[PDB]
């Protein structure tokens, strides 16, 4: 068995290897990358996502989200308070203000210590989930707006044509902006490209050990667990590395820098935080190996998780027993 310790693997494809996305995902899996739940892909030196980032300031963040925490420093939830619209240029200036900027630090490890110590005492503002792309249309390799769609994959694997579309999303971050512990919708893959700015630190639990994280989460968030049988679908709970280590939960960590891709694998729980002003782009995708994970994915039916239009068909076809109750949650 390749990568039996479930370490995060880092890949350096050549420009030739960067041509065929599906093939390269399958290669990484042949080497055991999926066992970690997360992999890093450093693009060939010849590749670029676009020529420059000099003209992005007029992108609108229609609903910036202030991420307000409740709890203790290593075990907290966050809720999102909607703020007034602002441009990327306005948001960048806000991120660099004295109130929100990254503090002085020695190295990524020191910054990580400061994040876990101090996150809860601040409410950073995240520009998340903005439909769009920063890849140039002429970028032919690993262009996250030109991937094969999940609907086409389901149709190729299973023979059933379904409605829905699959487009990318932009994320504009600042110091302390936080992504809570989650797997993807329908336990899909994700791919995330850090276009510019400061790093993003990731934490991940191997897919084979996901249920250990879920059990800890039920213990640590006992009211939320009674409210919903899949409350991590709400994407609000944070648990620190120290708390995970105290409770014996297997996990790994890695920092993504600008110009790097990260891939999350089916049922790989992940969480993390941004180091400072940055912009990332991410999208879900599927491969043949996903189908079995899609069929078994948990679902929120309490009504809180509320997701995209395209998830309907995935539930309806892969999880027909659950369909009824899940759709009651969505309506
Ligand atoms: O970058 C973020 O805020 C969160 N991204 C992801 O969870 C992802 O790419 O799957
Ligand atoms: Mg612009
Ligand atoms: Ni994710
Ligand atoms: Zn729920």
């Amino acid at each position: 068995a390749q990568n039996p310790n479930c370490n995060i693997m880092i890949f350096h494809p050549t420009k030739e290897e960067f041509n065929d996305f599906d093939k390269y995902i399958a290669y990484m899996e042949s080497q055991g990358a999926h066992r970690a739940g997360l992999a890093k892909i450093i693009p060939p030196k010849e590749w670029k996502a676009r020529e420059t980032y000099d003209n992005i300031s007029e992108i609108l963040i229609a609903t910036p989200l202030q991420q307000v925490a409740s709890g203790r420093a290593g075990v907290f939830t966050q809720y999102h308070k909607k703020k007034k619209a602002m441009t990327v240029g306005e948001y960048r200036h806000l991120a660099n203000s004295k109130k929100y900027q990254t503090p002085p630090h020695q190295n990524f490890e020191d910054l990580e210590r400061k994040y876990w110590k101090n996150r809860i005492y601040n409410s950073p503002i995240y520009g998340a989930d903005i439909s769009g792309s920063l890849f140039d249309e002429n970028t032919k390799q690993w262009n996250l707006g030109h991937l094969g769609t999940i609907q086409d994959l389901l149709e190729k694997e299973c023979g059933v044509v379904i409605e829905g579309v699959n487009t990318p999303y932009l994320y504009f971050g600042m110091w302390k902006t936080t992504f809570a512990w989650h797997t993807e919708d329908m336990d899909l893959y994700s791919i995330n490209y850090l276009h510019l700015g400061e790093p993003k630190t990731w934490y991940v639990v191997p897919p084979e050990h996901g249920q250990r994280l879920e059990r800890l989460a039920r213990e640590l968030f006992p009211g939320s667990s009674r409210g919903c049988g899949a409350f991590l679908r709400h994407k609000v709970a944070l648990i620190s590395p120290t708390v995970l280590k105290e409770n014996g939960i297997p996990f790994n960590r890695i920092t993504q820098e600008a110009g790097e891709f990260m891939v999350t694998f089916p049922y790989g729980y992940h969480a993390g935080f941004n180091h400072g002003f940055n912009c990332a782009e991410a999208i879900n995708f599927a491969t043949p190996r996903w189908i079995d994970y899609g069929k078994m994915a948990s679902q929120c039916s309490c009504g809180e998780a509320r997701v995209t239009f395209s998830m309907d068909a995935f539930v309806r076809i892969l999880q027909p027993e659950r369909y009824d109750l899940w759709k009651r949650g969505q309506d």
